[PDB]
């Protein structure tokens, strides 16, 4: 019975190990991830003056999100390289008992912190019509927290009890769907009575939001999307999962923030 290998990354690292390519690709994509957040941080700080005061809480939230994402993705990246070490005899990277083992906590903490801020920030750019700010905020914050909490619980069972992993994942997905429903309503209200240039940006924000947020459950399920004997149930699934999480992080935090800032500017023209 495998004792060293809590999550799929540790499981693969303790059994099959990672090829040089899988190890280096994953390290590099994780590094690109935190590097983009640092660049984003400087961007959101420097451009804060480009929007009217009434919208600046959004730019502020983007900056705070970047701080958390840079730190925690930096920590994630160091955790990757510290956790797996090369064996000369076999020629692959294996889980290093003298390391601390791969830990998903960094990313899940980042989500817990950032999800509520990302959801909140749009409410400082668009105006609602018939909904209340407090009601939308509360719905986003409760569902967002429950989504990440239930997903975190699920992740614990990814190796030891795939049933529990999938059931907690489905519970999390229920909260996710409710978030999508609320955000779609917010975007539709925000489009009312603004310029068509702003409306177009909001349409793009919705598509970005829908796609980028759905990448997360996709990455969560990735190693199983081809079966337990499938091609992804391997280092390939680890590489794909980490790639997709990184694409999702950049899109959902940085690109989303840039679009919101551009919306604010278009509202800053009429
Ligand atoms: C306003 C236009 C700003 C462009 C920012 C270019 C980002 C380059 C990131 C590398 C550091
Ligand atoms: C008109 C809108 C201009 C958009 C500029 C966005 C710049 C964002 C900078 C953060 C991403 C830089 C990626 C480089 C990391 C290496
Ligand atoms: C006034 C806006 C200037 C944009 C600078 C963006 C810097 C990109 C981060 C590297
Ligand atoms: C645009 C005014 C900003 C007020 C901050 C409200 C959000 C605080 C989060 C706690
Ligand atoms: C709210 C922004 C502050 C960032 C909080 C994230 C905690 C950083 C911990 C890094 C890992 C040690
Ligand atoms: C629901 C999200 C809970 C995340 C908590 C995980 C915090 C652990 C941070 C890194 C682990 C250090 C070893
Ligand atoms: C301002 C929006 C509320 C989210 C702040 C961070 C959430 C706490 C998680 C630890
Ligand atoms: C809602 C999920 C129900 C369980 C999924 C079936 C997969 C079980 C494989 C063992
Ligand atoms: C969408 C409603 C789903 C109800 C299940 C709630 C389960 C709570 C999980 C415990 C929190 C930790
Ligand atoms: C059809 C218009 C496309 C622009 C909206 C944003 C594009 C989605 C990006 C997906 C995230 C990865
Ligand atoms: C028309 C402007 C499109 C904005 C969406 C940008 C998403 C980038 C996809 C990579
Ligand atoms: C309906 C939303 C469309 C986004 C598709 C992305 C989900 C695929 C999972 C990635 C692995
Ligand atoms: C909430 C469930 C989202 C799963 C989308 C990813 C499935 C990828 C199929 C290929
Ligand atoms: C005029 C509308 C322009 C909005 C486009 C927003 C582009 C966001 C740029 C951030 C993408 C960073 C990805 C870097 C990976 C290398
Ligand atoms: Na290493």
């Amino acid at each position: 019975t495998q004792e060293l290998g809590a999550n799929f990354e540790n499981f693969i690292g303790a059994t099959e190990g990672f090829s040089e390519i899988a190890y280096q690709f994953t390290s590099h994509i994780l590094t690109l991830g935190y590097a983009v957040m640092l660049a984003g941080l400087l961007y959101f700080i420097l451009t804060i003056k480009n929007v009217d005061k009434k919208f600046q809480m959004s730019n502020i939230l983007s900056a705070v999100v970047m701080v958390s994402a840079f730190l925690l993705l930096y920590a994630q990246a160091q955790n990757w390289t510290s956790s797996f070490t090369f064996n000369e005899e076999v020629g692959r990277y294996f889980l290093d008992p003298s390391g601390d083992l791969f830990n998903n906590g960094y990313r899940y903490l980042n989500w817990l912190i950032d999800v509520p801020m990302l959801l909140f920030q749009i409410l400082f750019v668009v105006s609602l019509t018939t909904s209340k700010f407090s009601s939308v905020r509360n719905q986003f914050w409760f569902s967002g927290a429950m989504m990440i909490i239930t997903g975190y619980i699920g992740q614990f069972y990814e190796v030891s009890n795939l049933t529990a992993f999938l059931v907690w994942g489905a519970i999390s997905s229920a909260f996710f769907f409710h978030i999508l429903w609320v955000m779609k309503k917010v975007i539709n209200e925000g489009k009312e009575g603004i310029s068509p240039a702003g409306q177009k940006i909001l349409s793009n924000i919705w598509i970005l939001f829908l796609i980028s947020w759905t990448l997360y459950p996709g990455a969560y399920l990735m190693p199983y999307l081809t079966g337990v004997d499938g091609f992804l149930y391997s280092e390939d699934g680890v590489m794909a999962r980490q790639l997709v999480y990184t694409i999702a992080d950049v899109s959902s935090k940085v690109i989303y923030g840039v679009l919101l800032g551009n919306l604010a500017i278009t509202l800053s023209n009429k």
